[PDB]
């Protein structure tokens, strides 16, 4: 069952500023919205088993284009479009082909994957401007595991973790036009990026079960000690089925 379309959206790099990347993220979390807590939207998941929902991402920089598709109930990339004949590659994990007559990667979307195919650490990557133009340019045309890795890690820092993560945006908008590299601060990868799914979990369950315990959490070297203010870190909030069960379970 190959992961539909739910919608697209396009931007150009060419102009890009601060502001207009801000503005970028922010409508994408609206885009992607199904409901809202303390107005932070909410991913879709109701829909399971057997309806993966996705959509699509355009990049163009100087005539040059590359389409990313990414799970919408996640945000995790699953392949991406080349210019020249229009070949989708799909990233390895997700179920047959997500993408239909995708060519299958040697890598799957987690940084772990994507680094080793890099063959070069997430923090060691740049994700200023320039680094974005140059992942459209090689994700347009190259046939080289190293350079698809390292840019897919470009698209799915700049696009996917700044959607999840307020701070993270902040720090791609505050940088963006700098002409020295743009390194990702081991806070946000450390406590943010790796906890997004635990903290989302955290955070609806809180919602929604008056039996769970809110363990306080560690960020920046912050103790962080209500879901409320945990909450106020994430641009957008994953939905696991387990936040649906029925409260106040045996245990």
């Amino acid at each position: 069952k190959a992961m539909t379309v739910k919608f697209t959206v396009e931007l150009d790099i060419e102009r890009l500023t601060g502001q207009t990347y801000t503005d970028f993220i922010k409508n994408l979390r609206r885009s992607l919205a199904t409901w809202y807590l303390h107005g932070v939207p909410v991913l879709p998941l109701y829909n399971q088993e057997a309806d993966p929902r996705g959509f699509d991402l355009k990049l163009t920089f100087r005539g040059q284009v590359t389409t990313v598709r990414i799970h919408r109930d996640d945000l995790v990339l699953r392949g991406y479009q080349m210019q020249g004949a229009g070949k989708w590659l799909e990233l390895e994990r997700p179920s047959g082909h997500l993408i239909e007559g995708s060519e299958l990667l040697e890598f799957g979307p987690s940084y772990e994957e994507l680094a080793a195919a890099a063959q070069q650490d997430i923090l060691d990557i740049s994700y200023n401007k320039n680094a974005l133009q140059d992942a459209v340019s090689k994700l347009a045309v190259s046939t080289n595991t190293r350079d698809r890795a390292r840019s897919l890690i470009v698209v799915s820092q700049m696009f996917c973790e700044a959607t999840r993560f307020v701070d993270i945006a902040n720090h791609f908008a505050f940088n963006l036009e700098s002409s020295e590299p743009v390194k990702l601060p081991q806070w946000m990868q450390n406590d943010l990026e790796k906890n997004w799914v635990r903290f989302s979990f955290m955070i609806l369950k809180s919602n929604a079960d008056p039996c769970y315990k809110f363990e306080p959490q560690t960020i920046y070297g912050k103790i962080i000690k209500t879901a409320d203010e945990l909450l106020n870190f994430l641009g957008i909030v994953e939905q696991h089925p387990d936040t649906r069960s029925p409260p106040c379970a045996a245990g």
